[PDB]
């Protein structure tokens, strides 16, 4: 499976990092690498965004409509052990660098000292500071899914996954 380009265009840059519009008006990203101290993100007032945190997973619902050209996809806590998703990475110089990687468990982790609700996986034939937030995503019949934004790596890396 093929990330076409309206879901890598999903793919924005954000902070120390990435996040990813699931939907018109959803956007994810990893806790960490979110502006601390604002008073607004895509220059909308923070009293119009409905925002739930927890484990290193951030989620951002806004009152307006940011991307009305999209379409909404399915956000999945996670995906199935075994399934073989692809991190959707943008380096700042524009390079795509899709990754394939098979999942393993969804675990509390400790990383790096603080707790991440993520899931494992195995990078197929890796990842570096700057491409936290990029999303894990796999096609399941007709819909693409995205099931975590990308939090750590060791061979394996750790998404986190929402609760």
């Amino acid at each position: 499976h093929m990330a076409p380009p309206t879901l890598w265009s999903r793919v924005t840059k954000f902070g120390s990092g990435w996040g990813f519009w699931v939907s018109p008006t959803v956007f994810i990203t990893t806790t960490h690498v979110v502006p601390t101290g604002v008073k607004e993100f895509f220059g909308e007032p923070l009293s119009s965004i409905a925002i739930h945190q927890a484990g290193e997973f951030t989620q951002f619902r806004f009152s307006k409509k940011m991307r009305p050209d999209l379409t909404g996809m399915v956000l999945e806590e996670g995906c199935p052990e075994g399934t073989v998703c692809s991190v959707l990475i943008k380096r700042d110089s524009g390079e795509l660098l899709p990754l394939a990687v098979r999942m393993g468990a969804i675990a509390s982790m400790r990383i790096q000292g603080r707790l991440v609700h993520g899931q494992s996986g195995m990078l197929l034939t890796g990842t570096i500071p700057g491409d936290c937030g990029a999303p894990y995503v796999h096609k399941r019949g007709n819909d693409w899914v995205v099931c975590g934004v990308h939090a750590a790596a060791t061979n394996t890396v750790v998404c986190a996954v929402q609760a």
